[PDB]
């Protein structure tokens, strides 16, 4: 019955003083300089930047005190440009814990031939989501380090996934997109979890996949996409509302709130799809509408909004602590 524990799992909700501490514990300027700026480079698969992006994400995780276990899931696949190597980065606390909350984004940038003297760096898409995950790891390090301590009083921890090869090379289709995610979901589906078990796979182990994409533009609006994760999306609305009311958000009004009551009339393709189709519950933190700059050379650092990202960092960090009971 352990694979059903996720259906009954409740948050341990932070009080006001805890919320203030979380809000004070994250640094948007430190993220900007140390986590975000190095990723703002061309990083399509096999490019020098793909290698540098990968190294940057690993080193940043390595310096932290929490007991993160890193693994590079490297594979080859045919593409419209010929065979390419892809590498998902998986960073895991407590890898033998039966359950994990999983946060994810893609670290590859879409390939574009250079227009004027300009290159596409996918600032919202998804360098900012990567940086937010790294800042989350750093900001919560002391709290996460406590998961190293084994206790009677759930068998639940945290995993981060930075997918390679989310983007189409040429034209989005089932076969030219989601190379990293289709590979990893397939592997996890085939892999026993916990080790030695019968029946259960690493996908049963995924409580919830929180997939960040297209984050960093001002005034984003996120639909509540899926009934099976609606209660968790509702927690994000309430965290946002509470942080607002306590004066812990910046340049944020109730009218301009991010997390919306409405859903979306269509299906958005992204890295969650190969997990969702195999039954994993997904919280897809991608906005509708997409950033105005989407898939334009304008998806760049100048067009990011610092306050928005700092606000969303606070809300995500609170969510994660509440989910993990920390
Ligand atoms: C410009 O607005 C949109 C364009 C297309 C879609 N539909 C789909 S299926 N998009 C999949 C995007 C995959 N991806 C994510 C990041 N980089 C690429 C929805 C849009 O606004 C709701
Ligand atoms: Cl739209
Ligand atoms: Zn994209």
């Amino acid at each position: 019955a352990w694979p059903e524990e996720k259906n009954y799992h409740q948050p341990a909700i932070l009080n006001s003083s805890a919320l203030r501490q979380i809000a004070e514990g994250t640094s948007i300027s430190e993220m900007w300089q140390n986590d975000l700026q190095p990723l703002l480079i061309e990083r399509y698969p096999g490019s020098p930047g793909s290698y540098a992006a990968r190294q940057h994400i690993m080193q940043r995780i390595q310096r932290l005190q929490a007991d993160w276990v890193l693994e590079i899931d490297t594979f080859l696949s045919q593409t419209p440009e010929g065979e390419r190597s892809f590498s998902n980065i998986i960073s895991t606390l407590n890898p033998t814990a039966k359950r994990h909350l999983v946060l994810a984004c893609h670290y590859d940038s879409k390939y574009f031939s250079h227009w004027n003297n300009r290159v596409f760096v996918g600032a919202t898409d998804s360098a900012v989501p990567c940086a937010m995950m790294l800042e989350l790891a750093r900001a919560l390090d002391k709290k996460l380090l406590s998961l190293k301590t084994v206790s009677d009083s759930p068998d639940l921890s945290l995993q981060l996934i930075f997918f390679d090869g989310e983007e189409a090379f040429l034209h989005w289709s089932p076969q030219d997109s989601l190379y990293g995610s289709r590979h990893l979901a397939a592997k996890m589906a085939s892999t026993p979890h916990p080790p030695g078990a019968r029946g259960t796979s690493q996908l049963h182990g995924m409580d919830l996949l929180v997939l960040l994409d297209l984050i960093g533009a001002p005034n984003p609006t996120f639909p509540n996409f899926f009934p099976n994760s609606a209660r968790w999306f509702e927690r994000l609305q309430a965290i946002e509302h509470e942080l607002h009311e306590l004066g812990l958000l910046k340049d944020h009004s109730l009218e301009g709130r991010y997390f919306q009551n409405y859903s979306y009339g269509g299906v958005i393709q992204d890295d969650h799809i190969p997990f969702l189709r195999r039954g994993v519950p997904v919280l897809h933190l991608i906005p509708s509408p997409f950033p105005e700059v989407w898939h334009t050379m304008d998806d760049n650092e100048e067009n990011l909004d610092e306050s928005t990202i700092d606000n969303l960092n606070k809300i995500l960090q609170v969510f994660v602590l509440e989910y993990l009971h920390l």
